[PDB]
């Protein structure tokens, strides 16, 4: 009996469904496989910082698997089509009787998995819904359709959660054969860049410690602090969650352990709501695959006449729009691979609704930079800002970057952190530095608004209006 565990976006020993399931049979030979697909990653616009996070978790996992007496067979092919052949070869070469793997919901990943299952004729394959707390299809509407509005989805989700809460499975124990010697460190052949390991922990114990600490302190204050970018009021666990360094059940159980009432509206319930948004978006692409194929959820939005303007898109990408809160947000992204949620909303809105540039442009750019890049969450957030998605912002909802900035970064603390050239404009005017610049006969080394919000807004409303006709 030989059990093969095919890792992907789940590089952890703890609470890993396919892994725990392969090791139940203590008399079975257990092998782990990991296939690097540098070319499919490039196509999917994988961020260099995330590629680096994965590489780091991959070496740390190899080391942890060795102590459990489980060996990792590393392979590097080009794409998902090639991987099918590699899984076939590894099964054949090692006489694998059973394959255990955790499901991936994106169109390309699913197609690969379906091919692997068809190809493995004499093998028993068991996939697991490890990336979600509740599996797609667990929370369905009365006519067995997926929910289209979050509010009722959430209600039904909490209901089913209560009828049987999934539990955290433990890290497997050492194999009968004993510990083994780790193979030499792997190096992913994909452009990679560094990141703050303090904010985004690469080690499993560090990820867990960060979840612990947040749930103890942060989850209670969350509702009151989550809106301020200048404040560290969010978990910064999105990178671990996106790559599989942590599972959503670890977050759930650790949350309820510190905030008991989180399930019933008490403290910690607002943070839980966000984990339910994550759930929503993952089930949604599972039932609506076209969301993985650049299609909007609201068909008529495809009729909006987006602006083809290279100068405007470039200014947004480089953070030279002339709107401090938008610019500071882009420098944050470009330099750390992460952006505060409030700012992901503001910058995405600025691109689609002030510049009227196709949301797919902003999405791709975000993916290319985001250490937490994830199709369901990114596509979902972009379709929300653009009013093209499921339960998205209403088309007439056009965030005003100055108002947004005055609210959430009233003092310009965050702003002055990322825009050193504005570290002399006094407090309030910092949100509209050029208006003050003239009235002081001063030259700022900062751009001027590339668009006037009032007129931009009018033009956009007209465009949507015309498409919605
Ligand atoms: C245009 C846009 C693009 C986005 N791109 C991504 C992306 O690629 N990857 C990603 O993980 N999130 C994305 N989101 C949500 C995003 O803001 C992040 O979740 C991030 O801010 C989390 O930082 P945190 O870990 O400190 O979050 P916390 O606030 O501490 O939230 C905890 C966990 O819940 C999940 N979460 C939080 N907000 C959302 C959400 N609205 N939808 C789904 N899950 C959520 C994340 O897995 C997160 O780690 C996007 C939002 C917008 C508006
Ligand atoms: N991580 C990840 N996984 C993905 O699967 C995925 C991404 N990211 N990023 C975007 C790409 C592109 N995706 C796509 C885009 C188009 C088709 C597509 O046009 N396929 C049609 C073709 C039919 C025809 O040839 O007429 C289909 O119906 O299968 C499929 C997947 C999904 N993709």
């Amino acid at each position: 009996t030989t059990h093969l565990v095919w890792f992907r976006q789940d590089l952890r020993l703890h609470d890993n469904l396919a892994l725990a399931a392969a090791c139940r049979n203590s008399s079975a030979r257990v092998l782990a496989l990991y296939i690097a697909t540098p070319r499919q990653w490039a196509t999917h616009n994988m961020s260099p910082r995330q590629a680096e996070l994965i590489n780091a978790q991959l070496n740390g996992l190899q080391i942890a698997l060795a102590e459990k007496g489980i060996p990792l067979l590393f392979r590097e092919v080009d794409d998902f089509v090639a991987s099918v052949e590699i899984v076939k070869q590894v099964c054949a070469e090692n006489s694998v009787t059973h394959l255990f793997y955790n499901y991936q919901y994106e169109v390309n990943e699913r197609a690969r998995d379906v091919e692997v299952e068809r190809a493995l004729r004499n093998v028993v394959c068991e996939g697991f819904d490890d990336s979600v707390i509740l599996p797609p299809g667990a929370v369905m509407t009365g006519n067995h359709e997926m929910y289209k509005v979050f509010t009722p989805f959430k209600n039904a989700w909490l209901k089913r959660l209560r009828e049987g809460m999934p539990e955290c499975v433990a890290a497997p124990k050492v194999r009968s054969s004993g510990s083994i010697e780790p193979s030499p460190s792997i190096t992913l052949n994909y452009p990679r860049q560094s990141f703050d390991t303090a904010h985004f922990p690469v080690e499993e114990k560090a990820a867990i410690a960060q979840l612990r600490q947040f749930c103890q302190n942060g989850a209670g204050e969350y509702e009151q602090q989550r809106d301020f970018p200048a404040v560290e009021g969010t978990s910064r666990l999105s990178a671990s969650l996106a790559t599989g360094g942590l599972s959503p059940r670890q977050c759930l159980h650790r949350l309820l352990a510190e905030q008991p009432q989180a399930l019933d509206g008490g403290a910690g319930s607002v943070w839980l709501n966000e984990l339910i948004w994550r759930e929503f978006y993952r089930h949604l692409i599972t039932y609506h695959p076209s969301l993985c194929k650049h299609r909007p959820f609201i068909a008529w939005t495809d009729r909006v006449q987006w602006q083809s303007n290279p100068a405007h898109l470039q200014a947004w990408q480089e953070g030279k729009t002339g709107y401090p809160i938008v610019d500071a947000a882009m420098r944050q992204l470009n330099s750390t691979g992460w952006m505060h949620n409030r700012l992901r909303m503001i910058t995405a809105s600025f691109l689609v609704k002030d510049l009227l540039i196709d949301w797919r442009e902003g999405e791709r750019y975000f993916m290319s930079q985001l250490i937490d890049g994830d199709l369901a969450a990114n596509n979902g957030g972009w379709q929300w800002a653009a009013s093209t998605g499921t339960d998205a912002a209403p088309y007439f909802r056009i965030f005003n970057p100055t108002t947004q900035g005055e609210k959430f970064d009233h003092e310009g603390e965050f702003i002055r952190q990322w825009l050193p050239e504005l570290r002399d404009v006094p407090g309030k005017v910092v949100h509209e530095p050029w208006k003050w610049a003239q009235k002081a006969g001063v030259t700022l080394d900062y751009p001027q608004p590339i668009v006037e919000h009032k007129e931009a807004r009018v033009q956009t409303l007209a465009a949507y209006e015309a498409a919605r006709k």
